[PDB]
DNA sequence: CTCTTTTTTCTCG
DNA sequence: GCGAGAAACAAAGA
């Protein structure tokens, strides 16, 4: 998930989950919680849930007045809400249980996190990651976006991938945003000119947006429509209707890397 | 059979 | 520090 499904996530839990008391927290997986799942659960048990807020791709759990659960899906994190009777499907590993239903966790591939952060450790714990501004025209200010663009020789590509510039782009939405601002995801960002900058700028705000808008890209979170409007990832060997020109795939800092040639050179 | 594909952290050199 | 890219892991596919 990117931070158009994760948003579209949050918003689906906060309209469900948000009021209700924790019962029991149950774990087939318990490595998953890094900051150590007898503590969650001995913490978490007969607390209410009294919001969900979110952090690029971070879901923030608002549990008590005290306690914040921070939440990565990473790559194939899911989260569904089930009555109590339900089975135990293979990949779910986390389940916390109310009085009239249970949210359970499943990832396939296991790299999802949980993290019981205090209320008042929920800014340095970004602030250590150097998470960068929300894509927003209020958070995202273009001028110390251009300054940190000069000051680096990094490929522009793996540079958004880092969440430090901004936050809240992944494989597919950074794919999308160089089509849109016609920059080569290898290009160097010190070399892109202030015109290209403001683009880019703009074109990260307005993909997001409009991804968030369609629910993401697609058990939560999974009847977004932003796949239909879709210009290149995934679309390799289709058109850019560019007069016949085709959507190329290349590796890019180990990433599968869509784009059109002909309109992104460096 | 093998190897490659699909967020963040970590290791290498 | 760098920047690339494998690994945490599973499943699918070539
Ligand atoms: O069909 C098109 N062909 C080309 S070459 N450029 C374009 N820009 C918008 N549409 C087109």
């Amino acid at each position: 998930p990117e931070l158009p499904e994760v948003e579209t996530v949050r918003r689906e839990l906060e309209k469900r989950i948000v009021g209700q008391k924790i019962i029991s927290i149950e774990a087939t997986y318990p490595r998953m919680v890094l900051t150590g799942f007898e503590q969650l659960k001995k913490e978490l048990t007969g607390k209410t849930i009294q919001g969900i807020s979110r952090r690029g791709k971070y879901l923030i759990f608002e549990i008590g007045d005290d306690f914040r659960l921070i939440s990565h899906l990473r790559m194939e994190g899911k989260y569904r809400l089930a009555t109590l009777d339900a089975p135990r499907e293979k990949h779910d590993h986390l389940t916390m249980k109310f009085a009239d239903g249970q949210l359970i966790y499943a990832d396939v591939r296991k790299f999802g996190t949980w993290e019981l952060i205090s209320t008042d450790q929920v800014l340095p714990y970004f602030l250590k990651k150097k998470i960068g501004p929300e894509p927003t025209y209020e958070d995202f200010d273009e001028k110390l976006f251009r300054e940190k663009l000069r000051k680096s020789t990094k490929k522009i590509k793996p540079y958004l991938l880092e969440q430090t510039l901004v936050a809240g782009l992944g494989n597919i939405y950074v794919d999308e945003v160089l089509w849109l601002a016609k920059i080569h995801p290898e290009k160097e960002t010190n070399q892109l000119i202030e015109s290209s900058i403001h683009l880019l700028h703009d074109s990260i705000i307005e993909i997001l947006q409009k991804a968030i808008k369609l629910g993401g890209s697609s058990a939560l979170g999974s009847t977004g429509k932003m796949q239909n409007e879709l210009q290149v990832y995934g679309k390799t060997g289709e058109k850019c209707s560019r007069c016949g020109a085709e959507i190329q795939k290349i590796k890019v800092a180990g990433r599968g890397t869509h784009f059109c040639p002909v309109c992104q050179q460096k």
